């Protein structure tokens, strides 16, 4: 089998080891294509090709009909926006992701970030202590579960809230979490039950000091009803590494209000390695066993 | 036994229901002095105590000349030269300090400043994570001891370095530490030997990537040498709680240097009610059972 590895972003020397141990050991053929400037290089090289790898890499219904005998192709990451899922159904071609490949990345973001908020920035000021404080984790996922294992390495009691998974002391009602927890952390997937949930109502049950940590979507958040409690709670504290839509938090909450530049949650060598390194052991194991674990596609095999 | 509480700048109220619960249990008095301004409302106050429990008050040889019965005054905290040690030792007074209660505020503001010097401040660009990685701890006193605590439960593998303690598995010479491990946390006493002894030729042998937090004194660098090896090294990460003298590291090092406006370690909400509950705990015990442990002066009796 020849393996295609499409990348105008390349993976660190490291990470290409990594790929190419897991797939000659195998063992099987890898053709990088790293840092092309031209769509029809990847075409020309995509022809031959039984398997692809992909960062972000727009891989189009064109580039997709150029891969006559190519069976799968492997997102190193999380999205697969960037992949044509249709014209792969099309042509019977299993697409995967590789889903929780950054959540360390993630956790010790919203650790820090923790950290951060109750210490004013690392500026001056009266700070707080993780230790001993109860968390209340909402989305018990990866995530969910990394930072469980960080915060209590760190000493802090916990709480969990999930809707969507069974877990063992979860409570029922998320107004519970917030009413118990002096800080949240927040790891849920937005959907029409989760959008605009985290409103005025909620946030206001937290105690005196309470902290919000999200590092998941912008969207979950009532905006305006955070920006209302957090004009009347002055002690309320919010750090995001999904920064809100609003102007109005970096105007007037300076000192209890942070957001980064830019999604970083992900963004780790870390992360990239032990993605492209999934990426590889799916593929092995697709060819090997025909495992289509993290297969987000589905066709008729008519 | 009266004792009496001398503070500018008042604990935080639970701290003080803590320090009255301690004190009245035993069945001693306990008398406030908050936001007192002058000195009278000191020297009179003070006249009748028995003890006495301060913070970063100035306490002076008249204040302790007026305390002719005071057998024990007690800073909650680390330092104590705000009080006047030989007058309390010419008045065969115990002084004692509060240490080892501040010490998971540093720890978490060392664990805090890894994380965001590992990513970049929190702004764009290539981070790394600390889990898996390996920490040389220089000194494993009470800040050494609860960052390897901290460390271990986040996933890092532990090293430790401390020419004053034994410990089970110390390296005998820090130019292990620094060859070994991808992050140095710095919790090293101010000494003649540690005095700029984090130099060039001990930082070069990092590997790449590496990281020096220091939590302790600004002195144990040795500047010009962590100057020089940063402008040679560009993947090395400085961050600290105490600031540098030379203002080439704020230049130059932009994404690669943090420094606190101030000494913040110690600077929580918990490190102050911990040492205010400790000095009331240690004046129970030194007059119910003559405990003298954490006694920094000494005195003919």
């Amino acid at each position: 089998m020849k393996i295609v590895v499409i990348t105008e972003k390349p993976f660190a020397e490291n990470a290409v080891k990594g790929i190419r141990e897991i797939l000659e050991k195998a063992g099987h053929e890898v053709v990088m294509i790293e840092k092309y400037k031209k769509k029809e290089d990847v075409i020309e090289r995509i022809k031959d090709a039984d398997g692809v790898i992909v960062r972000s890499d727009k891989i189009d219904e064109e580039i997709i009909k150029a891969g006559e005998k190519v069976k799968i192709i492997v997102r190193a990451g999380a999205g697969y926006d960037n992949i044509d899922i249709e014209a792969c159904n099309q042509g019977k071609i299993v697409v995967m992701n590789t889903p929780g490949q950054n959540r360390n990345g993630v956790a010790e973001l919203c650790i820090g970030m923790m950290i951060f908020g109750f210490r004013k920035g690392f500026k001056e000021g009266k700070g707080r202590e993780l230790k001993d404080k109860t968390l209340g984790i909402c989305g018990c996922g990866y995530v969910g579960k990394r930072v469980k294992e960080i915060a209590e390495g760190i000493g802090m009691k916990i709480k969990v809230y999930d809707p969507f998974i069974t877990t063992e002391n979860q409570v029922k009602k998320i107004e519970e979490l917030f009413e118990e927890c002096q800080v949240i952390s927040l790891h849920l997937p937005l959907t029409k039950e989760t959008k605009g949930k985290i409103g005025y109502e909620l946030i206001k049950k937290l105690p005196y000091g309470g902290m919000i940590c999200n590092t998941a979507r912008k969207e979950i958040i009532d905006e305006e009803g955070l920006i209302r409690i957090m004009r009347e709670r002055e002690d309320l504290i919010y750090i995001t590494d999904v920064a809100p839509t609003s102007k109005v938090f970096n105007n007037e909450f300076k000192g209890r209000f942070f957001a980064t530049p830019i999604k970083i949650g992900a963004e780790t060598e870390e992360s990239n390695i032990n993605a492209g390194m999934a990426a590889a052991s799916q593929i092995c194991d697709f060819f090997t066993n025909g495992t289509v674990k993290f297969q987000v596609n589905k066709f008729l095999e008519h």
